[PDB]
């Protein structure tokens, strides 16, 4: 696609900190951009939509190449249309925002400049942030994660995409998502089928795969930390049922691991660590700090801070594994106790190091789950298992929570607020800011 300026594109600002082993932290100026899919797509020369509800214009947009020549992405009104505001080092994202239409959720990327995403090399370093999940009920997911996207959004490889990172192009993740309207400089109309349960989406014939590190998927009830390796580390288009991922016949038939090796403390047996109120170690009615370290072995360490007290990730006994680090040993024990081989099939933590040792782009989003209602995160899943099944129970939510029309209409003011991002060498992010 190309870019149109009927609505100007101005990225909300957001400050973060770059920390140093020398004891100091230095303020960086970034901005956030919304993903291209949320944007208005219309004709280059006019105002006729190329896309509406969940179908494409037969006239403007009869194939993938032509439709890219005829269509463009416009600017976005972050606050009034998409419920996205920033203030200082803080970013809020609202759930349902009513304007001319009803917008649900947002996915945003941190930017280095007007035209380029900020690339973070995770391996050897740590990422810290603060989050308020108090306004996230059952069924929602305020996510902060990284993906192996190209810094320029695809522009230098696919010259039919002149819009680029400024308009949020280039997304990929380990689900090899096929709901994207534009992939690799072309549209995704060759093959489209509308969603039945969703007025606004559908599934195209192409998907966009890459490595994904889910630092934080959470609401007020449950949280999880999950790396997802792929056989090909960075962004890469896939075709149809062979994409794999959530909406293909065989979830496991693609290049990426859609399950991951997740660590959810409640799932592992600690039902009093994370939750609403002061009967939980971490009280999700209040702001908390989350620190994540990418050890050079490929292991991942986690600790939290709330109201000045530091808590390490809780210990887990899981098969033969005992500890509190997401390593090799834990991943292997998880497969053996909870089932699965997707994670080690696609290379395990070793293959995941190739992602973390190159650049990854920071993503922050809020979403609801048209496929499984977020039950995999905060409830019993699958829905007909009971706690005598290992790892079935992931949170205390009811088995009928999370249906998207339900929560869209009963908690439209849900919001997530992320703030105070700090990034630098291991052990540096507890340094004072400045
Ligand atoms: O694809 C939806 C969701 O699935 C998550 O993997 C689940 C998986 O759905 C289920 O088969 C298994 O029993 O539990 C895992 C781990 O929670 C995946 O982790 C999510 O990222 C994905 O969004
Ligand atoms: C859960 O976590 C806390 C904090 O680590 C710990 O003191 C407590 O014993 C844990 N409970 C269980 C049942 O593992
Ligand atoms: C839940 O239903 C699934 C259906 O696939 C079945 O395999 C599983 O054994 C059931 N578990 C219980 C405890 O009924
Ligand atoms: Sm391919
Ligand atoms: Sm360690
Ligand atoms: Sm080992
Ligand atoms: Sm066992
Ligand atoms: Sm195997």
């Amino acid at each position: 696609q190309s870019a149109c300026t009927l609505q100007s594109e101005t990225h909300p600002p957001l400050t973060w900190q770059k920390c140093s082993s020398g004891g100091t932290c230095t303020q960086q100026t970034g901005s956030v951009v919304i993903d291209a899919n949320w944007r208005w797509t219309h004709a280059t020369n006019s105002s006729t939509n190329c896309y509406d509800g969940n179908t494409w214009s037969s006239t403007l947009c009869p194939d993938n190449e032509t439709c890219a020549k005829n269509c463009c992405l416009d600017g976005a009104a972050y606050a009034s249309t998409y419920g996205v505001t920033t203030s200082g080092n803080s970013l809020s994202i609202g759930f349902v925002t009513q304007s001319a239409q009803k917008n649900v959720g947002a996915r945003l990327y941190l930017m280095a400049s007007d035209t380029t995403y900020q690339e973070f090399t995770l391996l050897g370093n740590e990422f810290s942030f603060d989050v308020d999940v108090s306004q996230l009920p059952c069924g929602l997911n305020g996510a902060l994660y990284f993906v192996s996207m190209d810094a320029d959004g695809g522009v230098s490889k696919y010259p039919t995409n002149t819009a680029g990172a400024k308009y949020g192009t280039g997304y990929c993740d380990s689900q090899c998502p096929r709901d994207l309207k534009f992939i690799n400089g072309q549209a995704n109309v060759e093959g489209w089928e509308p969603s039945s349960n969703n007025a606004n989406t559908g599934i195209g014939g192409h998907g966009s795969c890459c490595s994904e590190m889910d630092i934080w998927e959470a609401n007020s009830i449950s949280e999880a930390l999950t790396p997802h390796p792929c056989t090909t580390v960075g962004q890469e288009i896939c075709e149809g049922d062979g994409c794999g991922g959530t909406y293909s016949d065989n979830r496991y038939g693609g290049t990426c691991d859609p399950d991951g090796c997740d660590w959810n403390p409640y799932r592992l047996g600690n039902t009093s660590f994370y939750g609403p109120g002061s009967s939980f170690t971490l009280d999700t009615t209040k702001k908390l700090t989350v620190v994540t370290q990418f050890e050079t072995s490929g292991a991942i360490n986690r600790y939290y801070v709330q109201n000045g007290v530091t808590f390490q990730q809780p210990n887990a006994e899981l098969g033969s594994y005992s500890g509190n680090e997401l390593n090799d040993d834990y991943c292997t024990a998880e497969e053996a106790e909870f089932g699965g081989s997707s994670f080690s099939d696609k290379g395990g933590l070793t293959q995941f190091k190739k992602a973390t040792s190159g650049g990854m782009v920071l993503v922050m989003s809020l979403w609801d789950d048209y496929y499984a209602n977020m039950l995999w995160l905060d409830s019993t899943y699958p829905t007909n298992e009971t706690s005598s099944t290992p790892g079935a129970v992931r949170g205390s939510c009811s088995t009928s929570s999370g249906v998207p029309a339900q929560v869209e209409s009963q908690s439209p003011n849900a919001k997530v607020t992320f703030s105070n991002i700090k990034f630098g060498p291991i052990g540096s992010t507890g340094n004072p800011s400045g």
